[PDB]
């Protein structure tokens, strides 16, 4: 029985119980690497240029005759409108349990024949053929989420998909020196490594889980998978360190809706902030903690595997535009995954994700440090902004290696893209976890679920020797449908305001953003999923 | 287990459940459009002659790759001859219950191979294969009849049938001006449109019904609907306005079989009527109400969606052969819903239904109005006629404007048409609902019976790319049997005339528009269905 | 308003209701009645009127 | 003029039911056997549902 | 005093009178010039008082939607007439006691 | 619909309006989205001012 | 919820010359405000 | 305020409450009044009506 809906149960004080029914057709080939490979990769290509070094890809994974199913992606359970009904009502969410089925496994085999006449390929099933499928419920192999290079499943249900190929890392020990520009001399080593004999792991899909194999009448059903995770507001905040409690008295009331008030003297006004200044002022009155904080620009850290990006919690980009200073995030996604289908070229479409936890975000511009026994007016050599060189540096400046983070700083956590936004993630096997994961919104406290794999059965030949090199095998290929069921917890939000809030609306055929035509099919049947507002409703954080 | 016949269970006091047994194979092929098109249309081929307006097929509809299965037409359950039986005897007729049932769904694929040769087809089945069913139980999709453009299913039981593609409408706002002839100037706008966000609704059969996959040995069945409608009368009526009660007092009395007799001196005459003229008329006289009324001739308004003929509540052509006036019903069906096989060329055959309710038609050229207090001999002002031209136009005379409905306005609800001739009807979702519908003779008061679509599973081939623009997929096609149930209440007429009444009688190969050749095959087996009358036993209003 | 059928022409009813300050009768559907006798009507009126 | 071929008649159109006479007023009447019908009577104030 | 017209949102059961338009007697393909009545045709010697000042499309297969009430100043409620028979709805208000 | 659209401009055709089935009031021999019939009528013309 | 393509919402805006300022509904530097009508039915039906 | 209570199936009960302080003062017209209103200043204009 076929299904994709999503039903919407109600309970009391404003508890609902949200159910994700997801079905899609799902293509398999015959995985053409019959054994597991421990390939290599070293991109010379561009890590050969004096400026080129955070483009390096250099590393050696290890390929698997195995394909991945992750459906880890909102945009392929929820229905677009869904989404909108949510974030525009809700409050909060949270995972409560997952499920999945497989059925209707075909199992077709192809012949190219007429070869006395053109050359036509005929196709014709086969029963006797099998799949096999298996759970690494105890997660033992390494985890890799689909939408982690997006190429989770179709978020189209009309439309089939395909599954991502498995593959997961090695140790191998990677090395690449600094250099810019032109610069002068040579790019010292380069080099790559060998495998080492403490940290070689090679797993087996045959060695680590029961595989199951299914024919053409067969079919197989999961456990019922609970979450155990913490929920996430739908609800964006604004105050800052300068709209916490109570706001300075008012002396001066306004006469018009023009002009307006005033405050009292700041030399005699009450208060408490930690400066030696006999005065008050909001700038520096004391606050509660600390709303977000300065994160070092561009910090690139290397290891043993070699140079990466150091990841930043997300934050609101602020009036500087600084995108890559609150961490914003930009992806790239392609037909299945959204992008308009009337695009031309392999050219994948792109988009930057601006948090919209306003009031924990930074701007480097007017971000500055004054020195000792605090002074009115700053001297020159008493007070570095973001506007004095570092380092020998012109554009690097305190900013792009100033670290704010501390005990008083409090931030909020990262808000999900409807398309494309990947829902859950596993935990990392550490004695000491991170306060959290940009990668999903969700972690799993205890066990994650079970990553699901896949593989068609080697149909063999009359002809057959293992000592032989490489020999044939029939031709073969499967599809199959996915059932997913997918339930969770969230609270209505309440209305308290009194001004009508911000709410996801859409728009007439125009030029906004919201524009309807964005989501409708084209005179072919073309369409696009355009990321979607989460947190529409505004909050209130003290 | 096919079936296909009517069974008549007789009860007390004159009551019969009339039961309804149809069977007949379907046939289905691969839906072209992979996925939903939001297609448009215009014809400016028609819409820029000054002329034209009248032949307006502006819109845009909503392409799905599913194809509709409705039986909403008398001319697929009952037989010729049972319609007979049935108006001859019946008195009135309502319907019951509906059930239906599918079955020995076969999935074939095809191979044109023989490319050294020639060019054969060759053919085999495949149970892999499936195809998908749901029912909009819940009547969430648009309501699309049928028989609303003569796509039902065939009317022949040894003569298998199709089901029509499943499409819809989408809000557009189409525009277009008036013109005359050849008039002078341009059409100032015939502007088409772009879609409003406030009136999008996209819908998407996976995301509103639950599916159901059907192989080979599977099969498929429906609930057991109930209908909530109200019976209809199977007699025609006469009387109008001139025979309602009391006849006038006979004075004179007829020597012979020739001459009539005469009444009482219209001024010394009791009785009472609506005007100051001091003596008694059958045409002044009062009556209980109104029979029929007069309505606007070709009324053509215009909204947002653009110009349309506003509909008309069918009566009695009158002896003036206005059918245009009385809102007669012209069709044009094709072999499958009657017209004779012998019929060389497209052209679909036509037939204009003149209803059957006497006494509620209108002939326009003795429709006229006198003026202020009533004058024996009307003057020449005093009297508006369908000859005196309005808004400086010649042909345009007050019948074709003037509306006469009112609350006395009583009248009879429209007879349906065996062959073609629609069933029920689902209920516009408006707070104030129309007094009935002239698309069929029953509405259900409640929801209605949930629209049954259908569409071939998609079978893929080797190659399978989703960001590959189009690709390949095995042929194939199906064929599957369709058994339904159709339960109803009627009660038989009594016999109380004395006089022989109308009945639908058939005759010899003749020129008679009842002839036997009609309804049968030839040397050749082709044959028609040629509307039949229904009510043809007279009533009695009064 | 004088409409026709197959029946012949006939004066199309009108709900009844207030005469108004303009005294149309014919225009608010207002009734005239004639009786005899029996049904009201004086009894020492002369002739069959 | 207009108001001889005017119909005023709607939705919103709402009214009184007539008032009957004494002498020769009609009482009762038989409702006509149509599918849909009429508001009313005028020959009579009651009409058998 | 603030005004504000409120058009109602029930697409499809509004009417344009510069396209509405009738024909007369068998239709035909490209109506003549007194064979089709216009909004352009002046009524009873006045240029501007054409056919749809006058014409009442109201009857039986005459179905609508119920107006939808405003925020503020909008009523809610409203007393039904005493009348022997009532009025399909009010426009006062949305709902009426029956 | 008997033709399809190429690309996402231009837009797809119907079949005669005189070779096409359906079902009108009028006394043509054609069908056409003007003049088909309809279950109803959605709103109605109202007399200005 | 069972369209798919997002429905229009009555949703506000940023203070700007739009219908929907949030500007319109708030308080002034005096306490002065207003009471702007407000789209009843902002989420399509579907008749037939 | 105004409280939203959910039950099932769909349904919400809403309740709405409404406090506010009124003002009242002496009418200034001790006993009932059938005044009249004629608006001659505009009424005796050739347009106006």
């Amino acid at each position: 029985s076929y299904d994709n809906q999503t039903h919407y149960r109600f309970l009391g004080d404003g508890w609902v119980e949200i159910t994700a029914l997801a079905t899609r057709l799902v293509h398999l080939n015959m995985p053409k690497s019959e054994n597991y490979c421990r390939i290599r990769v070293h991109n010379t290509t561009d890590t050969s240029v004096k400026g080129n070094m955070a483009k390096d890809d250099a590393h050696e994974q290890i390929w698997t005759p195995w394909s991945l199913v992750d459906a880890n992606a909102w945009g392929v359970w929820l229905q677009p409108s869904d989404w909108q009904y949510i974030c525009n009502t809700m409050s909060q969410l949270n995972l409560v349990s997952l499920d999945q089925e497989i059925f209707n496994v075909v199992l077709k085999t192809v012949t190219e024949q007429d070869s006395g006449g053109q050359a036509i390929k005929i196709y014709n099933n086969d029963w006797t053929a099998c799949m096999m499928v298996a759970v690494d419920s105890n997660n033992i192999l390494p985890y890799t989420p689909a939408a982690n290079s997006m190429e989770t499943l179709g978020f189209y249900p009309w439309k089939p998909t395909i599954a991502s190929p498995y593959r997961y890392y090695f140790c191998v020990d990677r090395d690449l020196s600094v250099t810019y520009e032109n610069q002068e001399g040579t790019i010292e080593h380069n080099v790559m490594g060998t495998p080492k004999g403490m940290n070689s792991q090679f797993f087996t899909i045959e060695n680590t889980q029961q595989i199951t194999l299914l024919r053409t009448g067969d079919e197989f059903a999961t456990g019922t998978y609970y979450f155990d995770t913490n929920p996430v507001k739908l609800t964006h905040t604004w105050q800052t360190n300068r709209q916490l409690g109570q706001p300075p008295l008012l002396s001066t009331f306004p006469e018009a809706d023009t002009d307006a008030g005033t405050l009292t003297a700041q030399g005699s006004r009450h208060g408490a902030t930690q400066m030696e200044v006999n005065w008050v002022s909001e700038a520096i009155r004391t606050r509660p903690a600390q709303v977000g904080f300065c994160q070092p620009h561009n910090d690139f850290e290397a290891s043993r595997a070699g140079p990466f990006a150091a990841p930043k919690v997300p934050a609101d980009v602020t009036q500087g535009m600084d995108r890559e200073a609150n961490g914003s995030v930009r992806y790239s996604y392609g037909k299945q995954h959204g992008e308009n289908w009337a695009a031309h070229g392999p050219a994948p479409e792109r988009y930057t994700w601006d948090e919209t936890n306003f009031g924990s975000g930074r701007d480097t511009r007017d971000g500055f440090i004054q020195s000792a026994p605090l002074v009115v007016p700053p001297p020159l050599n008493g007070i570095l902004t973001n506007a004095n060189p570092i380092g020998t540096k012109n554009d690097i400046h305190f900013s792009n290696v100033f670290n704010s983070y501390g005990p008083l700083t409090t931030f909020s956590h990262p808000s999900p893209v409807y398309p494309q936004g990947q829902i859950w993630d596993k935990e990392l096997d550490l004695e000491h976890k991170p306060r959290l994961h940009i990668t999903a919104p969700f972690v799993c406290k205890n066990n994650a679920p079970g990553q699901m794999l896949v593989r068609l059965g080697p149909n063999l030949t009359d002809q057959y020797d293992p000592n032989g090199a490489t020999l044939s095998r029939i031709v073969t290929y499967g599809t199959f449908f996915w059932k997913g069921k997918l339930t969770m917890r969230a609270k209505l939000r309440a209305n308290t305001t009194w001004n009508p809030v911000y709410q996801v609306s859409v728009e007439d055929n125009g030029n906004s953003y919201m524009s309807v035509t964005k989501w409708l099919p084209t005179a072919t049947g073309n369409m696009q999923s355009v990321p979607l507002i989460t947190r529409p409703v505004a909050r209130n954080t003290y």
